[PDB]
RNA sequence: GGCCGCGGCAGGUUCGAGUCCUGCCGCGCGCCACC
């Protein structure tokens, strides 16, 4: 339990077994067979082109190279009619930029148009640098491959690798950047500790600088920012987990930890000992990919936790969950119940002109006045979270997302109490109230 | 699809909105994700 110790244990969990390499090679070789028999230009990137892909993690990506005078629909035509020309089995299923994900050989492929550049400063695609990513990295991350699966194991152990929306975390060339920087992965999580939130980390000057936000500058564009969707919490938590290795390593840090079947009896008690009003919205998963659902399940979330503050309910945290069939937007309060009435502010009672279009409305109450103006009792609409979640959800269905809005919009229900313990959201319950041991490494 | 702006324009809430909530439109190949 020594820190290199514990380093040589985790590399068997990170590096490929050399049964898995063989079916990658031998799916790399029919690949370039098929692809040459086309007669298009390609190049091999990623994790596989370098030697860096995680273990039980095998995906070959390939960059079709088309010329710069191409349509944005001729990009489209062409690639996937190489892909699928290429591929055993494809699937066609993006965001925005067009590609084709299938099998070759039992292995995962990805086949990528993009086009030809000269010099990536103004890109035509979102996808145009990876070639120009792959090779700046050839040359200068030899030898450090499993330096790289040490960090990339360390991230995906905890939850915070990969750069998409349901993930906000590192990017796996983000990865290979530190790597390039620091030399090691112990290099990286000694440095991490005193990362800010102002870090600017500028791989192509070998430089370390302040500036206005976490910024780790592209090498191949220094405009870039690698770490664009690196949440500032999930920054932090890899911070604190750094601080919490080198004080105390160990192999669990590289463990996978999975959720707990935690009883609705044990959950009922819970919320009851913290005496919250816990319930969730329950609502149709719209067909979309989950790179326009997750912002907007993140929005829906926001918007009726931003409505529950100004309605006096004293909202804790918010969290959601996306099933196979439905997502859930779940919530929990301080304020189970408030009064009907509440104090609205009248105008000073100088101004006569204001005093009286303010008393002459009808009130069930008699106004008052207060240290030097008037107020008056009104009366509240609803009384509990769940009642107001449900008009505004009703009323404001669409400022929660495009697609979720008019799943919502569609239809909707409030679930709380033993009902939604029968749900599957015990896990994203236990994260959100910080309940203990719900979680665990056990193989 | 989400996010950030320069503007706006109207509407709702209010004694009172350039200031809180909402809807619509323009412009930065603006940024990010799908690789
Ligand atoms: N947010 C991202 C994700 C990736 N890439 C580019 O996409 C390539 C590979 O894509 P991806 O599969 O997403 O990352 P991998 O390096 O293959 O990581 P892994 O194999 O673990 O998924 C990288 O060379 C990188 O230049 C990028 O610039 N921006
Ligand atoms: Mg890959």
């Amino acid at each position: 339990m020594k820190v290199e110790e514990i380093l040589e244990k985790a590399l068997e969990l990170v590096i490929p077994d050399e049964e898995e390499v063989r079916k990658g090679r031998e799916a790399e070789e029919e690949l370039r067979r098929r692809l040459d028999e086309l007669g298009v230009e390609y190049v091999f990137v990623g994790s596989y082109a370098r030697n860096t892909w995680l273990k039980g993690s095998l995906e070959i990506d390939v960059f079709l190279l088309f010329p710069e005078e191409f349509s944005k629909e001729e990009l489209r035509e062409r690639g996937l009619e190489i892909g699928k020309a290429v591929l055993d089995s494809y699937e066609i299923r993006y965001a925005e930029h067009p590609y084709v994900h299938g099998v070759v050989k039992g292995v995962e492929v990805d086949v990528v148009p993009c086009y030809k550049l000269k010099e990536p400063k103004n890109i035509k695609s979102a996808v145009d640098r990876t070639p120009f990513h792959h090779k700046w990295l050839e040359g200068r991350i030899k030898g450090k491959e499993n330096e790289v699966r040490l960090l990339k194991g360390f991230l995906k152990a905890n939850g915070i690798y990969g750069a998409e929306y349901k993930v906000r975390g590192f990017s796996g060339y983000l990865c290979e950047l530190l790597i390039v920087f620091y030399g090691s992965f112990l290099e990286t999580v000694k440095n991490a500790r005193r990362w800010t939130r102002r870090t600017v980390i500028d791989v192509a000057k070998g430089e370390v600088r302040k500036g206005e936000e976490f910024f780790v500058v592209d090498p191949v564009d220094e405009k870039r920012n690698v770490a664009a969707n690196l949440s500032l919490d999930n920054l932090a938590r890899f911070v604190h987990l750094c601080r919490e290795f080198m004080e105390a390593p160990s192999l669990g840090f590289f463990k996978p930890k999975h959720p707990l079947e935690i009883e609705p009896e044990r959950l009922r008690k819970i919320v009851e000992e913290r005496g919250t009003a816990v319930f969730a919205v329950k609502f149709r998963k719209p067909d979309i990919v989950d790179d326009n659902l997750y912002p907007q399940l993140e929005r829906a979330s926001r918007k009726i936790f931003e409505f529950l503050e100004r309605e006096n309910f004293m909202p804790l945290r918010s969290a959601f969950k996306a099933s196979e069939e439905f997502c859930y937007l779940l919530f929990e309060c301080q304020i189970k119940e408030i009064s009907r009435v509440f104090r609205r502010m009248g105008p000073q009672f100088e101004d006569e002109r204001n005093v009286k279009k303010f008393l002459s409305r009808n009130r069930a109450f008699r106004p008052f006045i207060e240290n030097g103006r008037w107020w008056a009792f009104e009366m509240r609409k609803f009384t509990t979270p769940e009642e107001g979640v449900r008009s505004y959800a009703s009323t404001h269905w669409h400022t929660l997302g495009k697609n979720v809005g008019e799943s919502i919009r569609e239809y909707f229900e409030i679930i709380s109490g033993e009902k939604l313990f029968k749900e599957p959201v015990t896990a994203e319950l236990c994260e959100m109230m910080g309940v203990k041991d719900s979680n665990s490494s056990s193989v």
